[PDB]
């Protein structure tokens, strides 16, 4: 069962609809509202019905993201209803055929290099954006400019960012000016989710991320980032526990602070067991990659190497990664997504996927001074102020790479 609102996405374009004259549709709102899948399916339906031997565009933050989110379940859904699909993987387009008709669906990425050469020249009968909130504005405008065929329709799908964000300002606020339908989506509009499963997702988020991804609201990122951190809840005594696995997470910095952090699993919870924190300026002495390698070994002396699963480090610190690999240390390149990492660290704090030993003094100080960039947030761009963020960046590298995936 599709909800009343999901059905509106499936039927708005059909000639029988009152709102079929509109030049496109925007579906913003909460996560898990069942909007990405119905809107993807409706786009293909529409395209197949309305045109023949015509080109269409589908876009994501990256072509991979687009495939995992949208295409792969869309293809199973299309095959079910009796559409013949043929994915041309390396070429990044599909040919869907249905009741004698055939159309061409090209896959693009927001920042992708190969995409930006194709979108300069291709002609399109329509365009579809998934997570348009994340895509760069310039690519989105250049893609709509390629929709030159008569009867073309623009389809936008996203989750909320800040209310100064270009997509809010230029598309959602200027809704009649571009002649677009708008359907806002909540978890109420996903009938497959039980009141049991829905209350589980509401627990996952608090603060700005709750207001954005649950209430569906374009609310401003302001003040303390991890407002849900709570020394009652998240700090525990620094006493030995029988840890199953281990990692070390590392923000590298010669000029700045370098930090390590021993993470350790125990009954479904990862504990930041201790912290390393070396400042060049304060100590009045920088450190070489050798010296940090040496320190990293002292940092993990006491743990059993059969439980130690590797050092997570930012790809930028390659000079360090080279050395660590020469010394037979397993390196994991960190999933360095800033905004999505911050979002996940909070979700881990809220669900209590992580806890901290009371000895993590530098980390707790950073929690109280990690703040959103206020100036940039009111330009549309949600960013952290990169200052007192060295333990918290390492903690993000760990949570985003190990816990989430």
């Amino acid at each position: 069962p599709f909800s009343k609102k999901q059905l509106k996405v499936l039927t708005w374009w059909r000639k029988a609809s009152p709102v079929s004259d509109k030049d496109g549709i925007i579906c913003d709102g909460s996560i898990r509202a069942g909007k990405t899948i119905v809107m993807s399916f409706s786009y293909v339906m529409w395209a197949m019905d309305t045109f023949n031997e015509q080109n269409f565009g589908m876009a994501g933050k990256t072509i991979g993201a687009l495939r995992r989110n949208v295409i792969t379940p869309l293809k199973r859904m299309l095959k079910s209803r009796g559409y013949r699909v043929k994915d041309h993987r390396a070429d990044n387009y599909l040919t869907i055929t249905f009741k004698g008709k055939t159309n061409y669906f090209y896959l693009f990425g927001g920042k992708d290099e190969s995409s930006q050469d194709l979108i300069q020249g291709i002609t399109l009968a329509g365009m579809f954006f998934d997570e348009v909130a994340l895509m760069p504005e310039s690519f989105v405008n250049q893609a709509t400019a390629r929709c030159s065929v008569d009867g073309a329709k623009l389809w936008f799908n996203c989750n909320p960012a800040g209310p100064y964000h270009w997509f809010k300002v230029e598309y959602l606020d200027k809704l009649d000016e571009k002649n677009l339908l708008h359907l806002h989506f909540t978890m109420d509009d996903n009938l497959s989710l039980s009141k049991q499963v829905k209350e589980r997702y509401q627990r996952m988020y608090k603060g700005v991320f709750y207001q954005r991804y649950i209430l569906g609201l374009w609310v401003l990122a302001e003040g303390i980032i991890y407002d849900m951190f709570d020394q009652d809840e998240h700090v525990v005594p620094t006493v030995p526990r029988p840890y199953e696995k281990y990692y070390v997470s590392c923000d590298y910095g010669t000029q700045n602070p370098t930090t390590f952090g021993l993470w350790g699993l125990y009954n479904g919870v990862w504990y930041k067991v201790k912290e390393y924190h070396y400042d060049g300026r304060k100590e009045n002495k920088q450190k070489t990659d050798q010296e940090y390698y040496e320190d990293l070994m002292k940092f993990i002396e006491d743990i059993e190497k059969h439980k130690f699963k590797g050092v997570i480090v930012d790809p930028s610190a390659a000079s360090f990664i080279a050395l660590l690999r020469q010394k037979g240390i397993k390196v994991i390149k960190a999933k360095n997504d800033v905004l999505d990492g911050i979002r996940n660290v909070a979700t881990a704090l809220n669900k209590k996927m992580i806890l901290y030993n009371d000895c993590c003094k530098e980390t707790f100080r950073e929690y109280s001074s990690y703040v959103w960039d206020e100036k940039a947030a009111e330009r549309g761009e949600d960013k952290p102020v990169k200052q007192n963020d060295h333990q918290l960046d390492a903690d993000r590298y760990f949570v985003n790479t190990i816990l989430f995936g």
